[PDB]
């Protein structure tokens, strides 16, 4: 990715990347993220099927102290 100017409605999207990075040349959740997604009811494995609605949700549950943003 690339950090710079403040894009549009760029809040969850940005995070999504951090959560599911790309090092193996293939974006795929982890036994950790999943176990958490299930609780919500999102039976998805690939980050592609995920939708803004799901993304924002998967991120919401995860709130970092460094970037504490109170909607």
């Amino acid at each position: 990715g690339s950090s710079g100017s403040s894009g549009s409605t760029q809040t969850d999207k940005a995070l999504y990347n951090r959560l599911v990075p790309l090092v193996n040349g293939v974006r795929e959740f982890s036994e950790i993220q999943l176990s958490r997604l299930k609780k919500l009811g999102i039976h998805k494995t690939d980050p592609s099927t995920l939708t803004e609605e799901e993304v924002r949700k998967f991120a919401r549950l995860n709130i970092d102290p460094a970037t504490i943003t109170w909607q």
